[PDB]
């Protein structure tokens, strides 16, 4: 995976997550400069890890003014943007117990802000004829007990990816989505006791490949779709879930024998 | 389609539309008492045609107080609710031009309000072990130039229908969705000059059956899902689109010959 | 579910199964005459159960001559056909171990014969402007360990339903598919020891409604799609799986807590 | 797209097509040795252009003996196989007019032969822990007037890809599918008069990116899935259709204004 994006500028919302950092590292390795937009303060340490190749701009993407200031800062230090990876999300989700206020807050963060960040960067993507990668999930294709806000948000991102692709094609902009499964996480690393081999064995029941996915494995699909190798890929959903989405409630274990 | 729902009470949000009116008539014909919830005043005339079996309650479903008051009125005049048909929607939609405020307004009406209305009626549906029918569209499965808010909202309804089905199954409540195509509407009647055969001639290009759908044809599918005949149907999306969703950009005309 | 199909003639392939008999009973109750085409000899006892309302014709649907003779017999005793329910299938399936010969045999029975039976009856369905119901499964939407031939066959039936719908619409024929989950079976009844409550509890892990589906519940969806109430439904897949297809490998039980 | 597959051996059925040729070049450029299997003699000229790195073996994949002989020749000249790209297909397709014999012939070539070729190479892929790429189409997700056999065959390939992924995962083999749209082909070049801009002008109505896809653009997606960058991708369908599959019968043009 030795893609060349020398001189290009990329924007990565929600870059403080393990997936985010892997996407940032993948872009830097390809020669691109990256601007990390996030509300989490740990993004600053990630940006400093790459020195002048990556910049961190703490941004509340629900604030239109914060987005305009972030794009102004990107223009001042880095330049015109070619790639946008919308990875920002909230895990505010209590299913039926979540309130109307929680719903609108989660939708604003997970969905509406993706439109505003794309709009603030549109003239850049139009001039650069760039590409956009949004993030769906296996939760956008299936129901999970007790989780409403994030699955519905991700199912909405999936449709937004298609409508953006259609209405952005005239300007030469490609828009796709990436659908990962269970990926090694900061939250999983803490609840597991930083025990990967046990967390992998728990995940084996839901992934044909028998483990959690690595952030790097997700980042590879993001870079491919951003690169010109995917020059005829737009509006598509690229699954990187180790086979999660090919299975149903029976999993990968036989079910008929239980009847006897 | 001679189902018996005598004595059962149904609630139909967005009942002032042609679809709503057909669903109301279908339920009344089946012996049910109906409460019409809508922000449009044309619902008042619809309820009066059925005398004491149908009630109209002008309701802004984005107002929690309005929902509580609407359920209180249903309790006083009709009683415990068995069926909820979530048909309320807004067509506030300017594609990419729609603002952040427009996004949240459309999501509040189309999606979040469905949750609050379901929550206010949940104890009724649980005691009656009723069924819920949400409304998706052909727009939830495909992209349409210049239309973002309504397609994305309906794509979100599809996932909400699945998560509602899962978390409501334990209480014996079935939740499904209906996906219609181009159906004869008030808006089509005005742009058409109340010319149905002319509007049918345009829609033939997008429906295998060569016309717009009738509101009654949609209501038939709604009534089936509400009835006990659909007793093993939950979490499903039932298409009533005259073949719209089996086609792609080529339509129903050959395309290869055009290359010669 | 009190549909009126008085005087109409229906054809039910594979009518010897429990689903088949329920579909036959549903049609008779609606006033239709039914011809059961099947290779199983137990269909004769089913036909005699309805006396002159149902006729049995032992037919090897892989034999073109057998199909022509069956349609000739239907014309002699019953008349012009209005409804065709393609329920015939084989469970010849050993996954990767199944041979090329097994593959072509299963595809011929499950898929190709559906085309020939439809072709032999086409002029009837064209004159009567009838409807066709094919049978998919939850296995057409998901992978099941050790089962290749039947899932692939059913996934192919799903596409065939769409292509038939498109190319049959000009003649006023509607074509749809029905996708059931685990339904109480002859095979399940024997391996379970005719113990339904235990078989239901095993199936609860894969169906939101917590049991196997009843053949009658599947038959209701078949009759609806055949009837004129579904007059704007063509090319659609109507799920009657109790919520099986909304779930993934996590089922309906929490999965995050296992990580701790 | 600078992947290193030095020393690895790949097999490409149906390698005489433009897609096949692009996939062969992509693999050779990545350092792999390639065996071209095809019934078309034009594959012989393709292999000779790469000298000793690419081999051509004229093979009727419906003949079990031909497959065993083809694997024997691969073993003698190149060695153990790591990658299998199932691209062989037939366009024998007359829609409803196709006969039972035509159906089984098309299914044998398009679908069943993929199983036999995979079975003959399985021990290689298991020892090498390789990956398999099957070919679906935009025709597997939508109906096209007058075309049954190829759309249904490809819809069956999609499910086979999922069941292969599940039952091959235990052995470390990844299986995915690629779904292209209208791609520049030999057949299009002949009806087009070898006029690409004219063929592009027709395809713009069905692809958001306004042209036919290049064979290389499809090959890029095939190469990614074969490579270790897709190490958490199994059982997925990767669309490379220029936005074809996000559209419905309305295409990318507004349709509501037509009603006025």
């Amino acid at each position: 995976m030795n893609i060349d994006l020398k001189g290009k500028v990329a924007v990565v919302s929600g870059g403080a997550t393990l997936i985010g950092k892997a996407v940032v590292q993948a872009l830097v390795s390809a020669g691109a400069h990256v601007a990390i937009l996030d509300i989490d303060a740990k993004g600053k340490a990630i940006a400093e890890s790459f020195n002048h190749d990556v910049m961190f701009i703490q941004t509340d993407l629900t604030s239109d003014a914060a987005i305009q200031q972030a794009v102004a800062d990107i223009h001042q230090h880095l330049g015109e943007v070619s790639y946008l990876v919308n990875l920002a999300c909230t895990y505010l989700d209590d299913g039926f117990k979540s309130s109307r206020q929680d719903w609108l807050q989660a939708l604003d963060i997970n969905l509406v802000s993706t439109v505003e960040l794309s709009r603030a960067l549109y003239n850049d993507l139009k001039k650069q004829q760039g590409s956009i990668v949004n993030f769906t999930s296996i939760s956008a294709k299936v129901a999970q007990t007790g989780r409403w806000l994030y699955p519905v948000s991700k199912a909405a991102i999936r449709q937004l990816t298609q409508s953006m692709a259609m209405d952005f094609a005239a300007d030469g902009i490609r828009v796709n989505s990436v659908s990962p499964g269970w990926t090694w996480s900061r939250v999983i690393a803490e609840v597991s006791g930083n025990n990967r081999e046990k967390a992998d064995s728990v995940a084996a029941d839901y992934h044909l490949l028998g483990r959690l996915g690595h952030p790097e494995e997700v980042a590879n699909v993001v870079l491919f779709l951003l690169s010109s190798a995917a020059s005829f890929v737009t509006g598509a959903d690229y699954a990187v879930d180790g086979g999660y989405s090919v299975m149903g409630p029976e999993g990968l274990q036989p079910a008929i024998p239980r009847l006897a």
